[PDB]
């Protein structure tokens, strides 16, 4: 499992930290797929989130002018928390306290979301925001097909590559 990088240099967040954020979403959604996630129900299609450094913009953009990725119809999420330590562990930390917020990790794990792109500020405390380009709806199910082995294996969309049991598309706009 390693990231997969689209763009560009919107990306302007230090990798360990982006790779943090990726790294948390995919591995949750790999494990979801293969159905073992504890509490999240049956195996299912599950497509891996590109890292996308135009959205990584965009989330810089919803940052400093909150309301601007919903205009563009995006799915967005947002942590923070008041810390004192080294930045990275600091998020690291703020991650797990985030991935306790069932609101949140519907965004965070909707199989049909295909890209995303996070960005942060220090102000001591740390606010993120990711930006996806796919967002649920409520009530909306995500359960569905099987985890990838073969290329065949992702239907959601057009074009993908099946790897790590993660379905992988560049084209789903
Ligand atoms: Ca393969």
């Amino acid at each position: 499992d390693i990231i997969v990088d689209n763009q560009g240099s919107g990306c302007m967040v230090d990798r360990p930290f982006r790779e943090a954020i990726d790294t948390f979403h995919n591995g949750l959604r790999q494990r979801i797929a293969k159905g073992e996630a504890e509490g999240y129900g049956p195996a299912r299609e599950m497509y891996g989130l590109v890292y996308d450094c135009g959205l990584e913009e965009e989330a810089r953009k919803e940052i400093k002018l909150p309301g601007y990725a919903d205009l563009h119809h995006r799915g967005v999420t947002r942590f923070s928390g008041d810390y004192e330590g080294s930045a990275i562990s600091a998020l690291k930390e703020i991650l797990e306290t985030f991935s306790a917020d069932k609101n949140s990790m519907r965004q965070v794990v909707y199989p049909k979301a295909t890209r995303f792109g996070c960005s942060g500020r220090l102000r001591r405390r740390m606010d993120w925001v990711c930006v996806y380009d796919k967002k649920p709806k409520d009530g909306e199910s995500f359960e569905g097909g099987k985890p990838c082995n073969e290329n065949k294996d992702c239907t959601y969309y057009k074009g993908s590559t099946c790897e790590w049991n993660l379905c992988y598309t560049f084209f789903a706009a």
